[PDB]
């Protein structure tokens, strides 16, 4: 993994503290942090790494699909959901602040008791995941407003992973451009990065990165592309592809 920013070697060392517990955590952060990258590394640094590490964003699904598509429904026979996916291993759970309420109920109901209710004739399903959940909303905020639950919170904020937004990780920024450049310099056949001049660095660093790390390799990489050659160092860092 990139970055030597403190904020950064803190959450990887917080992250090796946690991962061999099988208590919930929470990742706040934005999109492209390492969110899903974070989540990962807890299962495989966990005891349960030869277990599933299953996947989902809440934000993706409307209710009545998120609510099959975590905890299953009926009819070969049965179509399971990601909880019993994940059993022996890890669910991480993306866009967390967007589940409804119905599906946080039922969210909390399944940390609590460890089963997921089945309709009449079969009996209950046991479940034995470890959660890792993300977003980057005010879910305290959330809570005072009456659309986040206050109890799962309680059950899913065991502790907080607090991944730093790109714009904070001092130069990580130009690490993992170069890191990044030198890549597609390989994928275009190009025999050396020419590096970035002053201005290039001077766009990076004063940009905001909303998309974070994945936002930063698509414009380093068209970047690259654009320029074409290692004659010059690159001069022209092409944020935005819909001006020119
Ligand atoms: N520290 C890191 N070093 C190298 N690549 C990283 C790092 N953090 C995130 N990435 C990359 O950034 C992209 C977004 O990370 P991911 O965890 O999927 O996103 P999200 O935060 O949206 O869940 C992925 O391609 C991932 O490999």
């Amino acid at each position: 993994l990139l970055g030597e920013a403190n904020s950064f070697l803190e959450v990887l060392e917080q992250v090796s503290h946690l991962a061999p517990l099988d208590k919930p955590v929470l990742i706040i952060g934005e999109r492209g942090t390492g969110k899903e990258l974070i989540a990962s590394r807890l299962h495989y640094l966990s005891s349960r790494w030869q277990g599933p590490f299953i996947s989902l964003n809440c934000a993706a699904l409307n209710e009545n699909l998120l609510d099959s598509e975590l905890f299953g429904h009926e009819a070969q026979k049965r179509h399971p959901g990601r909880f019993e996916r994940a059993d022996g291993g890890t669910l991480f759970l993306d866009e967390l602040a967007t589940a409804p309420m119905m599906v946080q109920e039922k969210l909390l109901r399944v940390i609590e008791y460890g089963e997921l209710e089945r309709v009449g004739g079969s009996q209950p399903l046991q479940v034995n995941v470890r959660l890792v959940c993300a977003t980057n909303a005010d879910l305290p905020a959330m809570v005072n407003e009456g659309t986040f639950r206050a109890d799962l919170l309680d059950r899913l904020a065991f502790d907080v992973v607090q991944l730093p937004p790109l714009r904070e990780r001092e130069s990580d920024i130009m690490l993992m451009a170069e890191y990044f450049a030198i890549q597609m310099c390989r994928e275009i056949k190009l025999p050396l990065f020419p590096g970035f001049t002053e201005r290039a660095r001077e766009t990076l660093l004063n940009y905001r990165w909303p998309g974070n790390i994945r936002e930063l390799k698509n414009v380093v990489e068209r970047s690259v592309y654009r320029h074409g050659t290692s004659d010059y160092p690159l001069d022209d860092i092409i944020i935005d592809p819909f001006k020119r």
